[PDB]
């Protein structure tokens, strides 16, 4: 059966074709499909920029590397790793060590 | 509410935590604690290493980049992100088009 590992690395796949797939090419997210997705699914991680249009527009220029107004998965990936690398720290922040009791903020 | 993007981030760090925090450093992952995690988290991705402790001493050494005998989260993330890929093209390869009907393979 696949594990919590296997099924998460899946989930952020199909995630990524769920928005890729609407429109243009498949496998490429517009800058439509790169809004929605993460208005939709970034809207905790990345709660300042669901609500404000202006980090889209920039984040969607430093991620597509190649300028062909489309994210490819490739490119994608580049924000999946800040995030990830971003979750891993802030998880840390929010569980400061010595306070002999539990944190349950995860990351933000 | 976390959406299934931010919970599939959260699950790879917590499940990389759950290996690190068992011996020496907490967050790092020793030999023991790597190839655990590799044969309980990625028995189907990583199906021909969890039963060749041979590949996974490849791996170790491949990932141990400062050859401090341990992982730390920036090194364990190249081995993610080299699996997120795999099980990106491996979908691909898995869906082939044109036939009118779906396939339910996901990636291996
Ligand atoms: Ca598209
Ligand atoms: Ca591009
Ligand atoms: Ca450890
Ligand atoms: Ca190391
Ligand atoms: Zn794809
Ligand atoms: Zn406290
Ligand atoms: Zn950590
Ligand atoms: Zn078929």
């Amino acid at each position: 059966a696949p594990s919590q590992m296997e099924r998460s690395i899946t989930t952020i796949i199909d995630t990524f074709h769920q928005y890729s797939r609407k429109e243009g090419h498949p496998d490429t997210l517009s800058k439509k499909e790169f809004r929605q997705m993460v208005e939709a699914q970034l809207a905790t991680f990345m709660k300042k920029e669901k609500r404000n249009e202006a980090l889209i527009n920039d984040i969607m220029e430093d991620l597509d590397t190649n300028q062909d107004n489309q994210l490819s998965f490739e490119e994608c990936m580049m924000l999946m790793a800040k995030l990830i690398f971003a979750c891993h720290e802030k998880l840390h922040e929010n569980n400061p060590r010595g306070h002999g009791h539990s944190h349950g903020k995860g990351c933000g």
